[PDB]
DNA sequence: AGC
């Protein structure tokens, strides 16, 4: 059922994110076609998740969004039964090999602290590392230690502002920030 | 996934 926002993510993202996004939503069965919203949610996600990876130097970080959920705990097994590290409840986003620790990656359309609460309550991890950005420029990190350098951070911010204004010019930013 |  061809909808404005279906086609909008489709310019917006990189074919190589739509397609991960689009795998992501039916290997849990939600259709792409229908449930638009959380299809932009899920690139969006997506994009953040490989811009911050990114950031670091080389070897900094072990990617775990993006893969198939059966490698992604695979890859996650690896890294506590190397490091010692306590196996997270819920699959995280990336692993920092620098600061031995996992990351949770959040982006939101309220403020920060409201959404980082819900992620720190959902997880019974003492121990991952919480980040959250939101589409007005705002970043929130557990123990105020925001990973990267202000450059990395700041360029994922600009990224997230201009997806909001690419979707207010095509009248999908209300329906998008009240879903 | 995030409202
Ligand atoms: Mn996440």
């Amino acid at each position: 059922r061809g909808s404005h926002m279906e086609d909008f993510v489709r310019q917006c993202f990189n074919p190589m994110i739509v397609e991960l996004a689009e795998k992501a939503m039916k290997e849990y069965g939600e259709d792409p076609k229908i449930e638009t919203n959380k299809f932009a949610a899920i690139c969006t996600h997506l994009e953040v998740c490989f811009m911050y990876s990114d950031g670091g130097s080389k070897h900094r970080f072990e990617i775990i969004e993006g893969r198939d959920r059966i490698m992604a705990w695979t890859v996650v097994n690896s890294i506590c039964n190397t490091t010692g590290v306590e196996k997270p409840k819920f699959l995280p986003d990336l692993y920092d090999y620098k600061e031995n620790r996992f990351i949770e990656i959040g982006v939101t359309r309220r403020e920060v602290h409201i959404y980082y609460l819900e992620k720190a309550n959902k997880i019974k991890s003492e121990k991952t590392h919480i980040h959250i950005f939101s589409f007005t420029g705002e970043e929130m990190a557990t123990k105020a230690d925001y990973t990267l350098d202000e450059e990395s951070r700041a360029r994922i911010k600009t990224r997230l502002f201009t997806i909001r204004q690419e979707m207010a010019s095509r009248s999908l930013w209300d329906s998008f920030r009240q879903s």
